């Protein structure tokens, strides 16, 4: 499986984290003449593209119903943050707890593209102790960064999107919780394509 | 037009363009009963909503074969920056010049996406004396600076992408040329809707 080519997926804000590019550029240069086929989109799709065979791994959300027809390899774990306006009155807190939030707007992306973390946003809150308000909803997790700049509400967001520093959001840790966002190695089962075998003995070296 | 529901569309590097947060939550203050819908994707696709009627104002890239069927408003035009590795050669120059990458791999967006953008990347290239090596391609203008953070080439991005902060990348102003990066506000011709409207003049007070 030297040659040919492979569907890579991955949801726009998992490039953020150091994991994907760093897989992406070992795979290509222990196997430069296999094509990677790069897309971009959000677990819901990615898990369909599986399915339907129009990818052939992704780096996706693990959870979702029916992930058990699928190899899940963990990837990365990281914490959840609060991204807010920079002038946000908790912007001051020596130490930001959700509570803080309870009576502010929430931005999201809308659930159904991607239901684990949309709903792990939604029990952080509960884990509060409020019923998250949700407001204006965006396509995707950098939309709603450039949206908080305009002060529509608050989000939360895996830690390595502090990497979109828009001009007028600030990035504070969580003092609850410690919710994670998670991201994992998705393929299908039974299938014995050498160039996927390939792909996931670089990732899982 | 007071009630009802506009659905926006914009490219994923436009939101980092202040004008369209800026936009987006003056019309939600201006006229709170009008549910925003938003869409992002690329100008090829924003033009195609348009013209079938799944989207009713865009934030898209000027220029595209058939735009003159609609209404195009310019709203920002920003200079184009280089984005490179932190440890490229050139991150130490003190002006950058784009000859000082006619032998590196460039990594750019599918052009079907949005030509307009692809090509004026291209032309800067050509402006300065070489054709372009195009290398790995990557769904958006994020992603792309997410590979160029794992030394796969250089890229050149619209200027308030210099947001995107990946660890390992930089930004430099290009001493040629000045390309720039345009975003214009596109809708229908002879969409006489009174919520339309409103949006429009609220972009364009
Ligand atoms: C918005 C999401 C959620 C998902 O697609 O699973 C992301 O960027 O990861
Ligand atoms: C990749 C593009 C080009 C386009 O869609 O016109 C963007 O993000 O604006």
């Amino acid at each position: 499986g030297e040659l040919g080519v492979l569907r890579v997926g991955f949801t726009a804000s998992s490039a953020f984290n150091s994991v994907v590019p760093t897989a992406i550029r070992a795979f290509r240069r222990a196997y430069p003449d296999v094509r990677l086929q790069l897309e971009e989109d959000n677990t819901t799709r990615l898990a369909d593209g599986l399915n339907e065979g129009s990818l052939d791994v992704a780096f996706l959300r693990p959870g979702f119903a029916g992930s058990e027809r699928f190899h899940l390899r963990m990837l990365s774990e990281e914490p959840m943050m609060i991204v807010m306006a920079e002038n946000h009155p908790a912007a001051s807190y020596e130490e930001i707890s959700l509570s803080a939030f309870r009576d502010e707007t929430f931005l999201l992306f809308p659930r159904e593209i991607g239901l684990t973390l949309y709903d792990s946003v939604i029990e952080s809150c509960r884990t509060a102790g409020f019923e998250p308000t949700i407001g204006q909803l965006a396509p995707q997790i950098a939309s709603v960064i450039n949206l908080v700049a305009a002060e529509m509400g608050v989000s939360i967001v895996p830690a390595s999107m502090s990497q979109v520093k828009v001009i007028g959001v600030v990035y504070r840790h969580i003092a609850d919780q410690t919710p994670t966002a998670k991201l994992a190695l998705a393929y299908r089962r039974g299938d014995t394509s050498p160039v996927l075998r390939n792909f996931v003995l670089t990732v899982f070296p």
